């Protein structure tokens, strides 16, 4: 795997890359790498903003689905033709699939003005999946058409670089012992949150709503999302534990920038056995992003938690898709200070986690 060691690339907050080639003859790509979605998706038109693109007409493997696809988001939008075609990643492992790819021909507030990836990987499964459940994800037909097993691993580093390592797990990229939660449901990398601790204190709340509606790990995401009864009663708990300087209201919502103080944020996971727990612990550095202008990556959601880019860059993390579990450890690349590290430890003993995910 020591050939997948920094295969990804990428601009502050504006997500993590890999090198991809469509078609015969091969047409190389960047693409995002995106574990909160299901869809194989590529720019396929002369956009402003991209670099390049997909052209389905140089490719003699290229086959037509006949089918279309609208897919809407929050904050965003893009639309596409669906095919398929032999796809290949050069800094991964040396085989060749034929994939789903929804050649992007319309788009609003989807590419980046000033990016350089001009496609989405969804690593997610295939309930999520756009238009249904029925179009395969990339990583099924990877693990289904060739030996390579049922495991993909992320470290993401805080422009910005990082490793995807497909197929296995490279014991370099992190220091300590990795830590398994379930993956509750096959959908997004759902994931049970059971106790939230800011410096070492609980929040005290219902563990059902931090995980109201659902808590996921997401790749594609750049701030720590939390419910806001969850996100209000932690950002009041930051304040009183940074009470030595004062900061406007706005700043706390993400409506302003900023220019020890700040608290540490653990989050305990459900653990791989009944009444078995472990924490993961994230620093100022995560969740507080240079823009020195700061912007707070902490946001209210009305989708649940997501443990995006803020939590993941703290660590190596193993989506373990053969054995429905998501393993965390310190990344060897992690920012820290000389007082304060990343951390994830365990055991812990935590009653009643099944109660904390909501039905
Ligand atoms: C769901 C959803 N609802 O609203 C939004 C904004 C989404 C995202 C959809 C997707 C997505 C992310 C980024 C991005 C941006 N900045 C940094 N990293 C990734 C992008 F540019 C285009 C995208 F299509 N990935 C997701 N996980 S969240």
């Amino acid at each position: 795997f020591v050939e997948m060691v920094d295969n990804l690339r990428g601009k502050s907050g504006q997500g993590y890359y890999v090198e991809m080639t469509v078609g015969s003859p091969p047409q190389t790509l960047n693409i995002l790498v995106d574990t909160g979605s299901s869809n194989f998706a590529v720019g396929a038109a002369p956009h402003p903003f991209l670099h390049r693109y997909y052209q389905r007409q140089l490719s003699s493997t290229y086959r037509d689905l006949r089918k279309g696809v609208y897919v809407p988001y929050t904050q965003g939008k893009w639309e596409g033709e669906l095919g398929t075609d032999l796809v290949s990643i050069p800094h991964g492992p040396n085989v060749t699939v034929r994939a789903n790819i929804a050649a992007i021909t319309e788009s609003d507030k989807f590419f980046i003005n000033g990016s350089n990836w001009e496609g989405i990987l969804g690593l997610a499964y295939a309930e999520i999946a756009r238009p249904d459940d029925s179009l395969e994800p990339f990583f099924d037909s990877l693990v289904k058409q060739t030996h390579v097993p049922n495991l993909f691993s992320l470290q993401l580093c805080g422009s910005v670089g990082g490793s995807m390592i497909i197929g296995g797990i490279d014991h370099s990229l992190y220091t300590g012992s990795l830590w398994y939660t379930p993956i509750r449901r096959e959908w997004y990398y759902e994931v049970i949150i059971v106790r939230v601790e800011i410096n070492g204190q609980d929040l005290k709340m219902d563990c059902k709503e931090y995980n109201y509606d659902k808590s996921i790990v997401d790749s594609g995401t750049t701030n720590l999302r939390l419910p806001k009864k969850v996100f209000e009663a932690a950002v009041k708990s930051i304040k009183a534990a940074s009470s030595t300087e004062k900061f406007p209201d706005g700043f706390w919502l993400g409506e302003q920038l900023v220019c020890n103080i700040f608290p540490v944020i653990s989050l305990y996971l459900m653990g791989e056995v009944t009444n078995q727990s472990f924490r993961i612990t994230i620093l100022p550095q995560q969740y507080l992003r240079p823009v020195d202008c700061y912007k707070f990556a902490i946001s209210q959601s009305s989708t649940g938690t997501v443990m995006g880019a803020v939590i993941m860059e703290g660590f190596y993390v193993v989506f373990d898709r053969a054995r429905k579990r998501i393993g965390f450890a310190v990344s060897a690349c992690h920012v820290h200070d000389e007082f304060r590290t990343a951390a994830v430890e365990g055991p812990f003993v935590t009653l009643d986690m099944e109660d904390c995910g909501y039905n």
